[PDB]
């Protein structure tokens, strides 16, 4: 009805989502200002709570910190990279939910490729590759039909008909 995607997950606590969330960012703000602890602390209004979009800002906005040394600005910029890259880690993290475990290229004949396109089709885990057919394996970039049907037979055989646990 709204076109957007809309979240309801708390239920007693960060209930508020505009309030409780303004004032709770010491995770992310851990080692900020690293030069001494008594100089300031992240502020509410701007939010500081991005991290992506505040890696380029002018200097028009950022006067009404009081303490704005040189080493100030360096430990921004310093945290900017490393938000940016827990940021890119997080991603990366994210967006590949595969993760091939030892017993996923532990088979006979799939590298890299091979198991990432089999985990991304559907399947990671070695007991449950039996209940997937011939058609259901197909249109593997880089797998011929009579090939993976070698590899679900080798797999059945591995694991089914060698009756092992």
């Amino acid at each position: 009805l709204s076109g957007w995607e809309l979240n309801v997950m708390t239920v007693d606590d960060l209930q508020a989502k505009h309030q409780a969330e303004a004032h709770a960012a010491i995770d992310t703000f851990t080692k900020y200002l690293d030069i001494d602890e008594d100089f300031a602390t992240v502020l509410v209004e701007e939010g500081f709570s991005t991290l992506e979009e505040l890696a380029y800002v002018p200097m028009k906005e950022l006067l009404e910190i009081e303490g704005l040394d040189e080493p100030t600005v360096e430990a921004l910029r310093e945290r900017a990279k490393n938000a940016l890259a827990t940021i890119a880690q997080a991603q990366e993290e994210s967006l590949g939910d595969n993760k091939p475990a030892d017993d996923l290229l532990n088979l006979e004949g799939v590298d890299r490729d091979l198991a990432f396109k089999l985990a991304a089709r559907g399947v990671c885990t070695l007991e449950d590759l039996a209940e997937q057919g011939i058609d259901d394996l197909a249109d593997i970039e880089g797998l011929t039909d009579e090939k993976a049907g070698a590899l679900i037979m080798a797999a059945r055989n591995i694991c089914w008909f060698g009756d092992e646990a």
